[PDB]
């Protein structure tokens, strides 16, 4: 078994820029609900994690496959590792312009996580998991949060 060593505020892993082709790739440009891509996302009703929703539009729930995925897997280990919490969203597909130019949250790749109980102290840790579940590029950006990216399916000709 290998040791697990949780992220320090501020880092990033893989060490890279996140929209390398080494993490999660390239800006495709925003998803809305109107687009074409909208297509592109599936709604994420996992009972296992909690979304915060704070936007009461469901866009929480609203992803790629990919990241359904890994965030599927992440919510397993985060209950292994801590009995009785839950993995939870609070940022996911954003529809209304709250993050940087060209953020992954604007196309349904990237979800901003806690646990279930807003332990602060948890989040490096959870970053770790969040890694070790697959997630393409995992930064622990702020000391509220875990921000967590996957690639597109678009890259790989
Ligand atoms: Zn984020």
């Amino acid at each position: 078994p290998r040791k697990l060593v949780p992220l320090a505020y501020k880092q990033f892993s893989p060490n890279v820029p996140e929209k390398t082709l080494g993490a999660s790739g390239r800006y495709e440009g925003k998803i809305a609900r109107s687009s074409e891509r909208f297509k592109e996302l599936t709604p994420n009703y996992n009972p296992d994690i909690i979304f915060k929703d704070e936007e009461n539009t469901g866009a929480d729930r609203l992803m790629t496959q990919r990241c359904k995925d890994r965030l599927n897997s992440l919510a397993i280990s985060v209950m292994n590792q801590w009995p009785g919490v839950k993995l939870r969203v609070t940022k996911g597909w954003d529809e209304d312009g709250h993050h940087s130019e060209e953020s992954l949250h604007y196309e349904g790749r990237a979800v901003d996580i806690t646990t279930s109980d807003r332990d602060r102290n948890k989040y490096g840790l959870l970053a770790r998991l969040a890694v070790e579940a697959g997630f393409d590029w995992v930064y622990y950006e702020s000391k509220a949060h875990v921000h967590c990216s996957v690639k597109s399916e678009h890259s790989a000709a």
